[PDB]
């Protein structure tokens, strides 16, 4: 389905920024309020078309943009509701996630990124907080930071509006000139891989941001010995392949899928 021009009145009053919302006739949804301030109707057509463009990225592992709210002095994006929150919340839950499910999660992240890259989309902000999980532990990739919503991100920072580095490729640390590439996303995926088996964030011993940044650029990586549960040797090799310093030596997501899928099916599923 295409993007719906929804209205603020469509949602139940819950006055008392991604939050849960209840559409009067459609049910639970996620709302990201982006702008609240003076009237800026000059940008409406530009904001709507960008939402239409983003809404065209349709894939089983990509979150759906259900609608937009474009009113006088109020602009919001309305997104599919993923009941279980983000991947890091799932990994830290009291109930353990079995290896078969972790393998499926990895495969689905690969499928989603292969789709996005095939559409010429570079995510640039891939991390557990942008990987959302539904009731059945299937995942969908999101862009909650608006890294790909150029127009909406600019709106979010217009001053008249009232309203992590662990997964960033080293070529981007301490460097604003560096333009992210598909290979930047592959590096982020490598660290997500580590997090999936560590059940936590990397670099817990880092003491200072400058220490952490200079260390990673010098070759430091998440502590593979820190994984406490069983992590298949193939997956350790995979993450090492994906966080290699030379970006052009990192594989593609289709290349990752070609070797991970048959391994998932014979060992993990
Ligand atoms: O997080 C959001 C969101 N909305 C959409 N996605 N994420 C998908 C997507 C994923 C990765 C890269 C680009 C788009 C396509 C869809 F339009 C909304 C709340 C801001
Ligand atoms: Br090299
Ligand atoms: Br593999
Ligand atoms: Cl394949
Ligand atoms: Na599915
Ligand atoms: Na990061
Ligand atoms: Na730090
Ligand atoms: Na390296
Ligand atoms: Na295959
Ligand atoms: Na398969």
């Amino acid at each position: 389905l295409n993007v719906i021009k929804m209205k603020s009145s469509d949602f139940l009053e819950s006055a008392e920024k991604v939050s849960l919302a209840f559409h009067r006739t459609q049910g639970l949804m996620i709302m990201k309020t982006v702008y609240k301030g003076p009237n800026c109707i000059e940008h409406n057509e530009a904001l709507l078309e960008e939402a239409k463009m983003m809404n065209r990225l349709r894939h089983s592992r990509v979150v759906k943009l259900l609608g937009v709210i474009i009113e006088e002095g109020k602009y919001s994006l309305v997104m599919e509701y993923m009941e279980k929150g983000n991947l890091m919340h799932v990994l830290k839950a009291e109930m353990s996630t079995p290896l078969s499910v972790k393998g499926r999660i990895i495969l689905e992240i690969i499928e989603g990124m292969a789709y996005l890259h095939g559409k010429g989309v570079i995510h640039k902000d891939l991390k557990p907080e942008n990987i959302l999980v539904d009731n059945d532990f299937h995942i969908k990739i999101a862009d909650l930071g608006l890294a790909s919503f150029k127009m909406w991100s600019k709106l979010n920072n217009e001053e008249h509006n009232e309203l992590t580095l662990y997964y960033m490729a080293p070529e981007h640390l301490n460097d604003v000139n560096a333009k992210p590439t598909e290979k930047s996303d592959v590096y982020s995926f490598a660290v997500v891989l580590w997090a999936i088996f560590a059940n936590k964030e990397p670099y817990e011993n880092a003491i200072a941001e400058q220490q952490l940044i200079m260390a990673i650029k010098s070759g430091n990586r998440p502590d593979v010995d820190d994984i406490t549960e069983y992590c298949p040797r193939e997956i350790i090799s995979l993450m090492k392949l994906c966080w290699e310093a030379n970006p052009e030596a990192r594989p593609t997501f289709p290349g990752i899928e070609e070797k991970f899928r048959p391994f998932y099916l014979s060992q993990l599923e």
